[PDB]
Formats: structure tokens, sequence, C-alpha cells
């Protein structure tokens, strides 16, 4: 089932546009934060953008963008627990996790002591 990926601190919903940018939004009219969660092998999971099929990827340089190639090893997500509902969401390749900034823009950091890296999933 499809979910939405909420930053706990501002509200805003992880979004993936069709043009392959990835930004946050309050908008939940908007069709572009739904989300399919799959797994890839046995312990990571692929953050799919159910509208357009890009998957989201965390750059090494730290930006985050949509991706459609499958081939791709930005693409990979483990996700941990924070307690209280909450999960961080880590590249795997990186060690860097989804971050969504107040102007909204969203990118990748190593500091899992930052405060705009837990997420709230819901259906």
């Amino acid at each position: 089932k499809p979910v939405l990926l909420k930053s706990t601190e501002t509200g805003q919903y992880l979004r993936i546009n069709p043009d392959g940018t990835v930004d946050g939004t309050r908008d939940r009219s908007d069709q572009h934060i739904q989300f399919q969660v799959s797994p890839e092998g046995g312990g990571e999971v692929l953050l799919k953008s159910t509208e357009t099929g890009q998957y989201l990827r965390i750059n090494p340089d730290g930006t985050v963008d949509g991706t459609r190639d499958r081939s791709d090893q930005h693409i990979q997500f483990q996700v941990s627990p924070e307690g209280g509902g909450e999960v961080l969401l880590k590249s795997t390749e990186t060690g860097q996790y989804l971050r969504i900034n107040p102007d909204g823009t969203v990118d990748g950091t190593r500091d899992r002591s930052d405060q705009h890296i837990q997420f709230q999933v819901s259906p």
C-alpha cells in the first residue's frame, strides 16, 4: 500500500516531482507525496513515487533526487525505528539520513543527531 513520509518537525511530506527534483510540502492533496515501499534483497527498502515511478536517491554529494535507474546503488535505504513511531531513513551506500529542511529542500546528512531526519510513516 502507498504510504506518506512526513518529517515530524515541519509536518512536511516528502515529494518526488515529475522533473526529478525532491522537496517537501504540506499540500496533502498532492498526488506526488504517495510512496510505495518495496524490498531490496533481504534487509533494505526502496522508496518509490507511486505516481511517477521514480525512486528516491541520496547522491554522494548529499543532494537528493529521483531516478528510474533500477541499477542505481544510491536508492537503497535502511529504516531504523527512532522511538515514538518515528523512523530514520538511511541510505546504505553513503550512510546519509534523509532530511527535510524548514525551507522545503530535501538533502542528506550523516549527522544522526539532526532534528529534521525523523519521519512518521502513515498509510
